[PDB]
């Protein structure tokens, strides 16, 4: 096949922070290329997202041609996709694609927002206007994932209580992470007693709006290593993707993560056993729900009870939530890290190589994990991205 | 490695058409299937391009789930693109990848657009919009490419009269079409005397507002055969290359020439073998730029190309022989009509009929066994070709 690695990774801060999508992607892109020890020539291809505050006709051309990356000397590829929220590690799968077939010996994959500093009634009016011929009540995509949320609690006895603890659980990890959006722990009450969205879903179990950008560099191990040389720079094992209906009609077939994450495993000769960190897509509860079950961390149907077993051991733990027993988004996911639309995926392979790494601080799981599993979500479980990293 | 084929092909009448974005895929994704002898339930992955009348976040998503293909029984991968006018070629690319690395065994790529019945002031407002950052003159895309013509002026002695050329001979291929859109040939002088929209472009040579769709149905040789030549042609190569998404000029900058190289090479072939070109003709200067990139005349003498063939047809009764100019014999951009993104798919339309022989017309003969198409986007920022043959 060739061993291609995640070689370079860079970002922005994330919140509120008053700066240009371009300037955001041009930010993270420098990161990058520090961190991979490289320059602007160096790279041979980009790909891109799309921006929900700034839309922007050929997006990843646009990012590349404000920060300056042209005029370049040979064959530059340049590439936009969005499969929303899965979109980072789509872009990833097609980076590892460029290496293999010899189209491009580097590949930058970069995603960009700004959708705090876009203002609320933009965002909700953008937002809503995504899902059109839907008929769902607005805000539409919370409603969306709410009608999945009902139908797993009548098919599979999920609890109502088993969704707030997503978010609970979710703001533990936050607030050991120097950068996350939330910095204080919700209780469930807090969580349950918050603003209603929608009939089972509350404010405080909605993504959380944010500005920010990442920035990866991908490239094959012999080629980074003849011109610019494990954890730290992760070999992607697998990537996997699988696609399901914009918007809700429902039968368990619809849902894509399970056939993506077996994909993944299969490509990589790996089961879930081997995995010790899971940077999961968490946009509302019954997403990280359904992904820990799809992923295999639970049976099916058992993914509310995972959420209360560990939400009762932190509680017997004087409230503290240990990453060794609920490996899973240390860095706070979509729920209380940040969300800048479809960039979020990002910081679930920014977190799993910070733990692969040794690079986690307070976070750390031990022992150090060797291999992660990350996982993106695009749409109304939309689209479904799954990649494995592995240190050696 | 491993055949791969154009199986079918699906498309809407082009004009002012007065339906949404959504009918128009569906309906040519539905000719498309009856096309390839084939239901929905036989298709493994779908790939689309955005739309400038109606945008959409997770476009393909969105198309797929309005036409009905959910809830599948099967892996189903679903996926945007946006390279510009290259995408139709991009995604043509990736569809092969996806067959090849056996992630899907058939793939749907649709192309739809609606910019003629949108209205001249949206149209105009969207594509303006597009090329924020510029600091090009409105319409945009026109004055960028302007600027690209008045430099090859200056630089390689391309005459004004040369540029009015190209929509006179497409003009005069449009005629023989009976679904183009023009469909009564200019005169040099007319299009010299036609409405001013940059200082070297008049409206006569501007591309064509329509609405359209068009789906392609691609799928490996051999299961095709299992289950359901030049009317399902190979695809023997696809390569891209890039640029900058405005002018600031330096040759380096376009990258027609390299894509073109590559899919020769890839395919080994060479352009003496190609005996039909679906050439990108959004402005003139993009039709000189191609003959010149893939080997139909040097350097700097695409210009004097148009002025042969232009000469040639004034001589031979005013009839442009498709023989002497196998070009675009549908009418290109330029008078066939240009949906904004979709024109490339009619690169390959008409090279699909010249190849089984069902050009009627515009019949090149003797019937030819090769075809090249190039798709551009943005202004020179995007280049994709491909190579089709009827058999090995
Ligand atoms: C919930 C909303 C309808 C309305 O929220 P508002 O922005 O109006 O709230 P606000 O900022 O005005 O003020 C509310 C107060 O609570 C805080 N607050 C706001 N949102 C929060 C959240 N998600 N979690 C926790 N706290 C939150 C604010 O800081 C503020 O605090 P204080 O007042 O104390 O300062 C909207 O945020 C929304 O539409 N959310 C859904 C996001 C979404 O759909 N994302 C895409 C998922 S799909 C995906 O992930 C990928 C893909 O694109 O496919
Ligand atoms: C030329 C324009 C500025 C003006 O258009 P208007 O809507 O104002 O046209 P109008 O109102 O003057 O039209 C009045 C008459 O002229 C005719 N007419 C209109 N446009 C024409 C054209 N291009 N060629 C020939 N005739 C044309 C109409 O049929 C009508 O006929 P009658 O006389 O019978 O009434 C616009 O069409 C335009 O921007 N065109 C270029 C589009 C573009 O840049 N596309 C992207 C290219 S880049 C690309 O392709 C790659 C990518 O997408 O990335």
């Amino acid at each position: 096949s060739q061993v291609v690695r995640i070689v370079g990774v860079g970002r922005t801060g994330i919140g509120k922070l008053h700066k240009s999508v371009d300037e955001l992607a041009a930010s993270a892109l420098k990161c990058a290329l520090v961190d991979a020890n490289m320059k602007q020539c160096d790279l041979q291809a980009l790909i891109a997202v799309p921006s929900l505050a700034s839309p922007q006709f050929m997006q990843a051309h646009h990012i590349a041609t404000v920060a300056g990356l042209f005029p370049t000397k040979g064959k530059f590829i340049v590439r936009t996709v969005d499969t929303g929220g899965a979109g980072p590690i789509t872009a990833l799968g097609m980076a590892v694609d460029l290496v293999r077939t010899r189209c491009a010996e580097t590949v930058a994959v970069i995603a960009a927002d700004a959708v705090l500093s876009m203002g609320s009634g933009a965002f909700a009016e953008r937002s809503n206007a995504s899902l059109r011929r839907s008929g769902l009540p607005e805000p539409c995509i919370p409603h969306g994932y709410d009608r999945y949320a009902q139908w797993y609690m009548s098919r599979y006895g999920l609890k109502r209580e088993q969704l707030a603890m997503v978010p609970v659980l979710m703001s533990k990890m936050a607030e050991r992470h120097p950068e996350a959006m939330c910095q204080k722990a919700y209780t469930l009450d807090e969580v349950l007693h918050s603003r209603c969205v929608a009939p089972v879903t509350n404010l405080l179990e909605c993504a959380r709006r944010a500005d920010g950008a990442v920035a990866l560099i991908v490239s094959g191990e012999a080629h980074y290593a003849e011109h610019f040389a494990g954890g730290s720079k992760p070999i992607i094992a697998s990537v996997a993707e699988a696609s399901g209906p914009l918007f809700p009609p429902i039968v368990p077939d619809i849902f894509s993560c399970r056939h993506a994450a077996r994909d993944a495993f299969l490509s990589a000769n790996l089961n879930v056993g081997d995995i010790h960190f899971f940077g999961l897509y968490d946009c509302f509860p019954i997403c990280l729900i359904q992904a820990v079950e799809a992923v295999g961390l639970c049976p099916e149907g058992k993914g509310g009870e995972f959420m209360e077993t560990a939400y009762n051991e932190m509680l017997n733990n004087g409230g503290v939530l240990d990453p060794s027993k609920f490996p899973i988004n240390t860095h706070g996911g979509l729920q209380c890290f940040g969300a800048p639309w479809e960039v979020p995926a990002m910081y679930n392979i920014t977190e799993a190589i910070a733990q692969l790494s040794e690079e986690a601080g307070d976070r750390q799981l031990t022992p150090v994990p060797k291999r992660a599993l990350v996982y993106g979500n695009g749409g109304i479980f939309s689209a479904s991205s799954v990649a494995i990293l592995i240190s050696d």
